[PDB]
């Protein structure tokens, strides 16, 4: 199912500290007690985010995601793909 706000933000945290190489380890951080968000629901979701996050508003589709989440995500996109 959707992911809410608080998971987006979650993941955005998960992958700020952990990276976009360690989705067990993000679901272990962020997601522990979500049976429904496997590491690939995670690292999936991440991607969607990322995408989200780098096209233009007209572009997304879905629910919003708060702005300073998607320029977290694009920040941790960045340092992470710099990584």
């Amino acid at each position: 199912r959707p992911f809410s706000v608080a998971e987006v933000e979650a993941l955005v945290e998960a992958v700020e500290h952990l990276g976009t190489g360690r989705w067990r380890d993000v679901k272990m951080r962020a997601f522990d007690n979500a049976d429904h968000r496997t590491y690939v629901d995670l690292k999936d979701k991440w991607k969607t985010l990322v995408h989200t996050a780098s096209i233009a508003p007209q572009q997304r589709r879905g629910e919003p995601v708060p702005q300073d989440l998607l320029d977290r995500v694009l920040a941790a996109h960045a340092y992470w793909s710099q990584q």
